[PDB]
């Protein structure tokens, strides 16, 4: 009569990504909280993190849309302006591009920070 | 220029707050649907409808992205997955709401060891 297992689909795809690019729960905390670096180790973590959301493609090219569409209605016209700011991405590589969005998007908007 | 600490938002613990607050949904009925089990009622089914959305999962008529779906879903239950929503989609039912209330049932039905929780 069992109950099904329950899978948390966030901490697969948090799991899933670690383990991919040998990311730490510490580099993590720090990402959940502001702190920003260039580490592949973290960076290609993020990148990894928005790709399993469909937020960006293999090129870490935003599908501006979806990423809209993380937001609640609210905030469509701050998201638009930093969208606009920030977009599109670049940098050397998938990991590097996420780097700069990130950081581009914690100057634009450095009062608030949105995580998964 | 010079760092300060943001205020840090979780979008996932917001994005449950505002469809609860939007759906007149109980806490009770939250944990009632974290474990799988449901009723044909909208402040459970509209609130699981929202979340979905939240996520590109579905849109505003109802219409579910097979893509984005496997995306998230675990390397273990791609197959399983594959399989599941090729016997339960496209939606079908009543309203917006009924018709997530039906899919939620098909995955139950098909597969009863497994379910999500965002
Ligand atoms: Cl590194
Ligand atoms: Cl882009
Ligand atoms: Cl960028
Ligand atoms: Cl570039
Ligand atoms: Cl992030
Ligand atoms: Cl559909
Ligand atoms: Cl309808």
């Amino acid at each position: 009569w069992v109950p099904p297992e329950v899978f948390d689909l966030v901490a697969e795809d948090k799991a899933r990504c670690m383990s991919e690019h040998g990311t730490t729960q510490a580099q993590i905390d720090d990402v959940d909280k502001g702190n920003l670096v260039n580490e592949p180790s973290i960076t290609c973590y993020m990148y990894c993190l928005l790709e399993a959301f469909s937020l960006v493609d293999d090129e870490a090219n935003v599908d501006e849309d979806i990423m809209l569409g993380l937001l609640p209605d609210q905030l469509q016209e701050r998201a638009q302006s930093v969208m606009g700011k920030c977009l599109p991405t670049s940098g050397s590589d998938n990991c590097n591009k996420i780097y700069n969005l990130a950081k581009c998007v914690q100057e634009s908007a450095p009062d608030v920070w949105f995580v998964i």
